[PDB]
């Protein structure tokens, strides 16, 4: 792969060399290994979370009595675990012989935490088996452990899918990079009030933007549009997870 | 190109190996060969098809009397063939000497059909010369042939451009991968009612989302925005194809 | 990197070979070198420029008295220079030892001009130090020099960031390719009137679509969402540049 010509950057003005933490360099290498290895496609969709938000906000009492803050993330984690069980090609990996996929029978999901030294993706194990407030607490713990360099590498391992949420900073949608050997990563952005046709007039609904990137070798376009559609359906009525 | 480290996936839970059809493996290889070879950009645009939909729906009688179902696809095929004639760099390919483009003087277009064994892209030849109901029928035939493994490889050959339509499952936009040695692929998603400024108030218009990925080596950014703009214009009034 | 199988294209119809200008071939090579080398992500955002447009239009008198046309580009250039100073990782480059970043202490920005022979990206030096009408004039000069093959290669050098504006042709958003060894490129598309929730009803605001692609090795997802958010904030009130 042809390298970039070196440029003498100080010919154009003052420069200064800051160095990279080992975590950024590790990060850097893994992403470039994902990028050259995975033919990426991104599927955009946005979900109606007007009702999910109201749920979230009404349960602020309960959540505080349990010491967890309830955010959208445990609600995202729960719906994607249901779905990763319904559509198992998403919960799997290409075997190194290129000719089989390892379907994992377990659901562990990581999520991106951006710390000072770099990106960490702590994994929550068997997300399918935990409740909203369990997930809430654990997510929170692992994030502080991650910020405070106290996350032992055991916890960065063997995830089946990654969620990257930037809803807290902003943006309309992005195209995340798959953490190979996983096969898909959900990027989530800022929710906004949007007019939505109700058959007669435009209603304001709160809409969460979602960006699913996938490994096109394993997941085709119709499988991915069916996954973000189902996910949009589950987030608009989380009670469907009950049945 | 550095390979992905092998992970022992059964350390984290129960796994199961399902194998890949030869069609998926073929599929897989061709996409990775496209991905490493084509510097991709995706241009998003959305077109006003309120009038095209009404046309489509009013001609349901005619279409049934001819045995074809009229969908948006023959209407997409016709407009892109007009346009592939107007903007010939889109209907062409990079010569293997990297220093010339083969402009094709013919317009054959394929479209993605996702079958059980994998993705097939049957080609309709000389789309420029067929009418809406001819195109309607043929598309339909090739798709059933494709589902039923009866599509002879002659029909997967020598296309100039690909349309991938996921409007039937959902999604807001995606970033398709170019089927090299073609130079562009139109991805089409779900149409929705959207408010559109009429200079004075917001009108509800039915808007089709379009995602053109292209080979940035051959097509520059301004050529691609001019192609989806023209396409948006042609779909809002298909009568412009007449003149 | 596996090559594309050669196809005999004249088996399917009449072909014609047109050749590539040296500028397209140069262009072609640089993009493929960027693509294989940079793990790309694109961050979408859109900014409220209703007030910026009114400013622009009210100062048409002044601009004409100075001989410059005031467009959105000098306003984009100014806000990104402020911001490139606030978020210096965006104004920097990966050292060839892969383990340090060269932070540039200067702000020179290029912008894409698509000419007949190919894409040129003239650079305006020390954009941070020039005013709106200086920037206006210079941009304009360099563009005509670029169209007329009179741009000496000195002017295509040592830029820290690229803006590619296609707002003049159309489109909703695109995913530009980073001009390595730069680390980010802002793509800008067509502004449209959009309903925006004001807490009580939907107001029509003029919204500029922005698409920031970045080198994920150097910039993480949260840094990029913070850059397009800040940029959206600066374009909605350019007076913040004053303080």
């Amino acid at each position: 792969i042809p390298p970039i010509p070196p440029v003498d950057f100080a010919k154009y003005g003052e420069i200064e060399e800051v160095p990279m933490t080992r975590l950024m360099q590790i990060g850097a290498t893994n992403l470039h290994r994902s990028w050259l290895n995975v033919p990426h496609v991104t599927q955009f969709e946005s979900a109606d979370i007007t009702e999910l938000e109201a749920f979230r906000v009404a349960q602020k009492a309960v959540a505080k009595k349990a010491g967890v803050k309830l955010t959208v993330l445990p609600l995202l984690l729960k719906a994607c675990a249901y779905l990763l069980k319904e559509l198992p090609d998403f919960n799997s990996s290409l075997a190194p012989s290129g000719q089989a996929l390892i379907r994992k029978k377990y659901v562990h999901i990581g999520f991106a935490v951006d710390t000072p030294d770099g990106l960490l993706v702590p994994v929550i194990r068997n997300v399918d088996q935990k409740s909203l407030l369990q997930l809430a607490a654990e997510a929170a713990e692992l994030a502080e452990k991650a910020r405070s360099k106290k996350l032992g590498a055991d916890a960065m391992q063997g995830a089946c899918f990654t969620i990257s949420s930037l809803g807290h900073i902003g943006g309309t949608a992005f195209t995340p990079i798959v953490n190979a050997p996983e096969v898909a990563i959900l990027g989530v952005s800022k929710a906004s009030m949007q007019p939505v046709w109700d058959g007669k007039a435009f209603q304001p609904r709160l809409m969460l933007p979602l960006s699913l990137s996938y490994d096109h070798r394993v997941i085709n376009g119709a499988a991915a549009a069916r996954f973000t559609k189902r996910l949009g359906d589950l987030l608009a009525d989380i009670r469907a997870i009950l049945l």
